[PDB]
């Protein structure tokens, strides 16, 4: 501590780290309690947190979620009434480049092997990276071509998975599959072998979800506009409805006290694009309480709704 | 009694009008004995009493179909003795304006009624109307029957209908009940304070008919109280009426709630109103009322939709 | 036809038949629409039915559910002013005697083979009749010797079954049973042997419906007081009580929303003697709607108990 | 400023009473750099305003913890100078009775009130109430504070309760406030027309808060609505109070209805009403009603019992 005014004892500099993250780092010396430390992006002031505390002796500021826009010119301003010293640390065109393809590498390294998976939609192939796409360009390989992309094989990222898709799987799509993850200089790959056994066994899957799922789509539903339990003055007209939906087209049927029931002219029930059933009193008697169900089904599937239509005498 | 001379007719069928307008066919027959038959016959054929000088027949609702001959036999094996009593032609044109008169000479005074339609002059008869000629004449002149002014007599009633009375049809109406040669007739006078009443009151039952016919009632499809879990959808309906068609309004728990998105309202074609919760919420639970009303009146319909959570 | 008056042709007399009425009878002849045919018993006059009407040529009474009732003198008394006709038959000691005995013979012919069957009080031995008891004293022999009635083993008779019953069989009471109808002169006899096979096969749903039937008494059993629905304004408190019982006492315990519920202050369930369950809310808010639900149960079986507070907010 | 010559105090330590009563500690200070310190001190422990010739220090809520001696110290690398201000004994015995002599020369004209319970005299002091001396007199004598006749000081607020008024209350109260030797009073005349009107309503508030009191109300326990099938039994209850306890009644449907065999109600020890079909029919449904009520007020819950048939 003098005074002549605080300096750094070592200079901007910048490392990767962990979840790839660029640290930013440098060491401070000669630091009063009323001292300053400022960043600086583009002489814009980085206005993070306060810049009225120090000790010793490291002084870093980590980026996140680093890429392209992080880039340009970054500096750590030291000063307080005693002097000032910037120390100034530059990341462009060639400077930058060497700092983006020197993350990917740490991205690269972090990629779960290739592994198999199915679907609803093909088969897909993934990796796992920790953890993330950026200018990390990326490429595949079919038995040592490349591969043609389509409607029906696509590729593509999902926030830390890279996987490559395969609609509607055959045969022919079988073969060895890798992955090119290009930084800027370097190159890496990481493979697999969809083949027999494995495969046998996602065109199984596959076909499972795909049949299960075109069903779970389908099948017939109620959709909602009946209660649970109604409540009704004897005498008094009753009008219920409900929405019902499938494809096909699907079939309703009423059940009062869980047998058939018949539409009639006193407890009519319609049915209309096979979108509406209609149930409807012309004047609840108390026989006509006890509990009511209706029952749309299709070829995918059956569905209740159940409800109670109780009575009091005034 | 004594075999032989069979049982005899001291006096042969002769008849009356006793009572409500009931014939009574009479005879005095002697020498019966328990062993004896009394056999009634009209037209040739058997009419049964009880089983069989007091004998008597009764015809109730006497009419043109009670008409032809009668005969009263008696007879076992001592001897056999007929008596006839012939009606038909002039003997029973006799009989018609004899029971008719009977009739007209006993009904209650003319007395004055308004009906929602119009005003009413009637008589009671502690008898009947078959064939009985009618006769409505108002101020002394033969009365226009229209689609205004209809007469008429309806079980143990006569009368006059003036729809739509104006005091143009005030004046002396007359009844003439006419039985044969012989006329009883009765008179009443529509004028003054009597019709002030009547008229007053006839205008308040129909203004108040017109009104008991267009208030907007509800007419039904709702529930009084529903309960449905949290998150399903509700589908009530409701079918209203007037005329003027209503106008209708909802509410919340006292407080006027209008549509939404979430709750919707809607009312077409003004017969129906259809209210729909869509993903009940508790929220969405409470005490719900459609109130319609038109010039004429209103009417409020309520329900509860209570809600549980599964 | 005359006149000279009604006269008998055949005298009265009486037969059997069928489901062993009395059938009384006699012809008549000469009778013109306006005679009386009048019957007594006792002098005192049977006011059955019309007196005044009559053809030919036989002229029948019966009796039915004939016993030591309808004993005595009966006559049948044509007249009509041209003159009177008795015919008298007379049923007291020695003719009625012979009349009993004639009754039971035609009973005793009608009586089903003896056979076996089980209750849960025993095993029991029954012969149908077509059709009553009387006057036909009824006796039953095992091994040949009379049968000590006590009360592990009566005797008796329902409309028209005679049994004999066995509460608590075992093998001392396998061997041969028959039955003595004796209707005053002659006896009848009818057998059934109750060994191996049939026997182990009573004894079997005998032992099967005793079980069943100790249980279906003293099974847990929720006897009534909770509603199916209840619709109860946010806030109000809500008190809810329910009669159990078992033997022994049984286990209560709730449910909401299929699950267990605790007891607590805010929602507090009693139970009491094993007799009365008490569920209670002070204060019913939105959550505490939901489906609850109330099982008792102990040794012999269960039994639960389903509702639910639906709530609205006023 | 100019190195030497430390930061000067040109005024030393001096206070005043400002606002709300606020104390104010006040000096004057030259020279200052701002490179320069002002620490605050009390009782040899730092003070901390903000963050260290207008230096100031605001003391909120002025009381006996507040004592104390203060110093405000001035120093940087050119001088450091200090200035005391010595607060104990007769010095602070003057600073009471000057921030009291602020305090009582400002409340609001006494004012008359009436509560539940009693007659409320009070005055607003726009500050604080600590160790004021309180001196509420009745007719020039010091009140008698027993069970009855209290007096007291709630947060920003002074007053004498005079709990179960006769007119024997009636009279000229005093309020004297006392800071050292001054006194500033309040006078308030209990009397006549004000009076009429004071006791007037504090009746009507007993009165009124006995009835909602005891007031017979109906606690809890009963549905708004039931539904159970056809044939099972219900079993309702129902807690009940009042002062005297109440009297129950039922009703199904507007009508009275009377306990049966069959339909139980019973009641007992006057808190509880068990309400208990047995075997509910359709017959049995309906609208229900519990009317509870004593000398004091009333209450009816409702609920409705609906059924379906399995």
């Amino acid at each position: 501590d003098p005074f002549t005014g605080p300096h750094f004892v070592e200079y901007l500099s910048w490392e990767v780290t962990g979840e790839c993250n660029v640290l930013l780092k440098c060491k401070v010396a000669n630091i009063k309690k009323e001292t300053h430390i400022v960043w600086y992006k583009d002489e814009r002031e980085i206005s993070v947190d306060e810049k009225h505390d120090f000790k010793d002796g490291i002084c870093t500021l980590l980026i996140t979620e680093f890429s392209k826009k992080d880039a340009g010119i970054y500096e750590v301003i030291l000063k307080d009434d005693r002097g000032k010293d910037k120390s100034r640390l530059k990341l462009v065109d060639e400077a930058f480049k060497e700092l983006m393809m020197e993350v990917c590498k740490k991205i690269a390294l972090s990629a779960t092997d290739l592994k198999i998976q199915s679907t609803a939609e093909g088969i897909q192939l993934y990796s796992f990276v920790t953890y993330y796409v950026e200018d990390l360009k990326v490429n595949w390989s079919h038995n040592g071509s490349a591969i043609r992309y389509s409607d029906r094989v696509k590729t593509g990222v999902t926030g830390e998975q890279i996987w490559l898709q395969i609609n509607e799987p055959t045969p022919n799509d079988k073969g060895k599959y890798v992955m090119e993850l290009f930084d800027g200089k370097t190159g890496h790959q990481k493979t697999v072998d969809l083949s027999g056994q494995a495969y046998d066994e996602a065109y199984a899957e596959f076909q499972r979800l795909k049949q299960a799922a075109i069903a779970e789509k389908n099948r017939a539903r109620v959709l909602g506009g009946l209660p649970d339990v109604v409540t009704i003055q004897e005498g008094k007209a009753l009008n219920l409805t409900c929405n019902v939906w499938g494809d096909p087209p699907p079939e309703v049927s009423w059940l009062k006290n869980e047998k058939a029931l018949a539409s009639d002219d006193h407890c009519n029930l319609k049915f209309e694009a096979g979108r509406t059933a209609y149930f409807t009193i012309n004047g609840v008697s108390t026989a006509d309480s006890g509990k009511y169900g209706l029952v749309v089904k299709n070829k995918y599937g059956s569905e209740t709704s159940d409800f109670t239509v109780s009575v009091f005498i005034p």
